[PDB]
């Protein structure tokens, strides 16, 4: 759990494999708004995607505000899992 290159947009896992996909995006947006402007949150009904989600914030500083502040959280009973973003096209 490093810095490895601050990014506007943290990757989630450890997520609640049991939750509708409309349901955690909206979850999500109620504990994460908190940090600033959210552009989206990505969340796939994909096979590949099981727990896992992508935050997608207007500021760098709102990225690692939410990160450091949010890592463990017991979210739907389970504790998230937060990095930063490694460099794809979404």
């Amino acid at each position: 759990v490093p810095e490895t290159r601050p990014n506007h947009t943290i990757y989630i896992n450890n997520l609640n494999e049991k939750i509708k996909k409309d349901e955690l995006k909206k979850s999500l947006y109620a504990i994460f708004s908190q940090f600033g402007q959210i552009l989206d949150i990505l969340v796939s009904r994909s096979l590949k995607m099981r727990g896992q989600a992508f935050v997608i914030f207007k500021e760098v500083s709102s990225a690692t505000n939410a990160l450091r502040s949010m890592q463990g959280f017991p979210f739907y009973d389970k504790p998230m899992r937060i990095q930063y973003a490694k460099t794809d096209s979404d």
